[PDB]
Parts: C-alpha cells; sequence; structure tokens
C-alpha cells in the first residue's frame, strides 16, 4: 500500500446559473457531494490509477465522516489508520459556483479538529507500506512520524524500505524543516515565489541545499510544465485538486520503477487531463 | 396502531453566519447541522416525538443522501419500510443560508424531480396497520386514487376499525383542489387562503368549508393570529397563538400544528384542544433549533 497523511474535508458544491438573492428560495443546476484535502486527493487519482492505498487522516464519528468513510471505502481507499477524535466535528463546506462569470463562494465549517500525532503514527505498522507521502501541516509533529520511518528503514534490507515523500504547498516557515525528510520533496509555486523565485528552474537550484542527501526536489509551475533536480545535478522538466492529481502520478510513476523524467511527462499528462469535473475521467 | 405520512422528505444541510456571503468570498459559519426535512417527513418527527408509532411513505433514491435520512428516521422511530425505492434520479437536497443579523432564510435547492408515490405504490399499503393515514397534497391525481381506495377499505370495515384520514392543502395549486373533499380532516394553508384573496382564517373557512365531504372539519393555520377550525356543527373554533419569548427557527412549524392536531384527535380529543395543543407545540418550536425540546 501507498499511505498519504494529511486532511480530508466535504465539500458539497452546488452550481447555480445566478448567484442567490438573499431570502429567496431558487434551484440549483447541480450539485455534488465530493471528498476534498489535498492527501485524501492524492488517494482518489491513486485508487483510480489502480494503485492500494491508504489515508490517514483525522475523523470524528458522526454523519459527515459516515458520507467520507463511505466514499474512500466505494473508491477502495484504505481508511483503518485514519486517527478518529473524541473532541470534535469533521469538517464541512458548502460551495456555491456561479456559472455566469465562474465565481466560488465558499461557507466553511471547521471545529479545528486536531492533526495526526507522532504518538498516533508510531501505532502505524510500516512494514504494510510500499511508499509513505505526508502533506505537510504540524511540521513539528511530522519531523517525528519522519524520523520513525527512517529508524524503520535503517534496519531493514533496500526492497524493504518504506519509500517517503513530502509536500511544502502552503509558504509556512514552519514547514520548511520538512524540505530534509523524504527522497522525494514536492514544492508549490506559491512556496517558490514567496521565498523570491520566477521561475521553476530558479526555484529548484536555490532550494536543493535544503534536501537530504540522495532525495529530488520536485516543482510544478502553472503553465510552464514540471521541473525536477537530483542527486546527479541533471535538471529534468476545473482545477480544483490538479496540483493533488500531479503530485499522486508522480507518486505512482515513481513507485512502479519508472524514472523521474517519466515521473514527470506522466504526472503532467495525468493533471492536464483533470483540468474534466473531478477525478473520474482522468 | 401507526399513524402513517405519505408525501417528501429532502435534506437540508443548514448553515448559520453572522453576514449573508459575499460573491467570491470565503468564510468560516457559526454553524452546521444536517437535517431531515419535508411536510410528510417533518409530521413523522413530531408524531414520533410526541409518542405516537407512525410511518412514512414517500420516495428516496438509493444513495448517501438517502443513506443519512433512512438513519436519521430509524434512530427517531419512523417506520420506512412503506418507502418507494426509486431506480432513476437523486433524493433532494438543500443547502440553507441562515442570516443571524437578520433572519433571512436563503435555499439552494438540489432537486431531480424524483417520481412521487403512485396509487400502484399504495396499493400495496396493508391498510389494517394504520388508525390515522395523512396525505400531503402533491400529485392529485394519483392521491385521489389512494384516498378512494381508503374509503373503498372503511366501507367494509365496522365503526372502530375506519381508518381516520386527513389531508394538507398546501400550495396554491389548481389540482390539489380536488384533495378538499377527501378525509376527515382538511388543513389548508395561510398561503392558499391569502392567494384566494382570504384576508382572514375566519373568512377562508367559511369561504372554502362548502368543498369539504359532508362531517369533515376544514383547518387553517394562521401564524401569529394563531388557527381556526370550522366542523359540520356550524361552530367556528379558535386558538391564539404562543409565540415563543425570542424566535429562533421557523423551520417545519406548520407540519408541528399539522401533526399535533392529527396526534390530539387521534388519542381522542375534541377539536378545540387539538387547536390549542397545536398552537402550544408549533409555538414552542419556534423557539428552538429542529424539533428536539417539545
Amino acid at each position: 500500500q501507498i499511505l498519504c497523511v494529511g486532511l480530508v474535508v466535504l465539500d458539497i458544491i452546488n452550481v447555480v446559473d445566478k448567484y442567490p438573492e438573499e431570502d429567496t428560495d431558487r434551484r440549483c443546476l447541480s450539485q455534488r457531494w465530493q471528498r476534498g484535502g489535498n492527501a485524501s486527493n492524492s488517494c482518489t487519482v491513486l485508487s483510480l490509477l489502480g494503485a492500494r492505498c491508504a489515508f490517514m487522516g483525522s475523523l470524528a464519528p458522526g454523519h459527515v465522516a459516515d458520507f467520507l468513510v463511505a466514499d474512500f471505502r466505494q473508491r477502495g481507499v484504505d481508511v483503518s489508520q485514519v486517527t478518529w477524535q473524541s473532541q470534535g466535528d469533521t469538517p464541512c463546506s458548502c460551495c456555491i459556483v456561479n456559472n455566469s462569470n465562474g465565481s466560488r463562494t465558499i461557507i466553511l465549517y471547521d471545529t479545528n479538529l486536531p492533526d495526526v500525532s507522532a504518538k498516533d503514527f508510531e501505532k502505524v505498522d510500516l512494514t504494510r507500506f510500499k511508499w509513505i507521502h505526508i502533506e505537510g501541516r504540524n511540521a513539528s509533529e511530522q519531523v517525528k512520524m519522519l524520523q520513525r520511518i527512517e529508524e524503520h528503514n535503517a534496519k531493514q534490507p533496500l526492497p524493504q524500505k518504506v519509500r517517503v515523500s513530502v509536500e511544502i504547498e502552503k509558504p509556512r516557515e514552519e514547514l520548511f524543516q520538512l524540505f530534509s525528510y523524504g527522497e522525494v520533496v514536492f514544492v508549490s509555486k506559491d512556496v517558490a515565489k514567496h521565498l523570491g523565485f520566477q521561475s521553476a528552474v530558479e526555484a529548484l537550484r536555490g532550494l536543493y541545499s535544503r534536501v537530504k542527501k540522495g532525495a529530488t526536489l520536485v516543482c510544478a509551475w502553472a503553465e510552464e510544465g514540471a521541473d525536477a533536480l537530483g542527486p546527479d545535478g541533471q535538471l529534468l522538466h476545473d482545477t480544483l485538486g490538479a496540483g493533488d492529481t500531479f503530485n499522486a502520478s508522480v507518486i505512482f510513476s515513481l513507485s512502479k520503477g519508472n524514472s523521474m523524467q517519466e515521473a514527470l511527462r506522466f504526472g503532467c499528462q495525468v493533471a492536464g487531463k483533470k483540468c474534466l469535473q473531478g477525478f473520474d475521467g482522468i
């Protein structure tokens, strides 16, 4: 299995012909209940590509988690490693999408559910996973999870070593400690542009010194494609969830045994196709 | 025996906000709750809370919305064995925005026009297990056949075994007017009455009573003004409203009133007692979120 550690949310998406007028009752064009969140979206894509994947994130028992668990299960995503919370509610957002202009109005219900902790991760049987991907969030706890994986891999032969990847999507300084963990580091365009970069090449040839020895840094740009830099010094070269689609596609291609250049090409092909309503049809 | 409610069910996802959402913005709401809605479904919630054994009959399509709704009905103690499952369509779901700074309710309804309960579906209902059947007026031509089936059943039954019948005419639709001559209790809405030029419940009752069957009672609730009823003896009955200290949530107050009158009448109480009870329970509901707390 491929394990994705991160967030899950329930998005209730209503497509309208006109933005709703206060105190009125109008019929929408369509409604879709869609599981969201970076790691959750990565599981949707991994599962579609035929991989056996698992989701690790926080859920609180209730009607929202009943839907999410059923959706993950229908998709074939293993949820046995979910961290069930006694305090809080599972986040759910109601999205209004206006077809006459393209606007997205979001009403977010979030009680700030506790994130997955190192102590929760200690319970994970690492021998069940070939790859573990961590969506950067509570970095101080996540570094302890990544250190646990390294300690596990130190006692293991090469074919039994759990491959690791990390995503740094938001410019929270807290997340930059994650750069030195994982064999594959995904850095977003937002993080790059925030750290004073205008090009994908610029970002890669400035951040590479922050990764661990032997690791590969990957950065997908908006329309410019996607670039990767490995230890050999050789540079290689509906939108909701496109970045997640790219991340999961690269992870998939690399876990199969393909080269970084093949994984980049594949990642761009699948993510581009997704930009289709949702993830079915990729 | 059980009380059967024939009608609609919807899933309402209710978001409470401090200010009305500004287009293209992302804002955190004060609260979110998932609530089963629809006239007949709400009437079941209330009947179940009042301690009556009730059953819901309506259309559902298999899916995540119906999974929630069926579970919620069962947890409430509502019998759903009479539900008409549909092969084609989706179960209705609406996203309701409630603004706390003024009290406005904005509804975004997702409805695929699921086929309604038909006379053929109703033919399968074992009428011997029900003491009362309430029909929410909708597909009137099919519903008249259901009401005629009840009358045919009652023709072969002694007085204590007759199924009591009530009908609700809530929308000002021409095809629903044929339903006026069915049932011993006919609920007519303020919306229908006002639409017909009636400026008060007493005026609506005097003006529409000729449409009901001989011996039937016509009931008309009039929001803040209370509720009124006119029976075969020609005596107008009234109850003043029982407003809460502060109004919190009106969604389902009319269904609360209908179900509370049905409950009180099925117990053996007089029409005057059923009116006062109906106003007491519906008024209390307006001072509470949802139906729990009645």
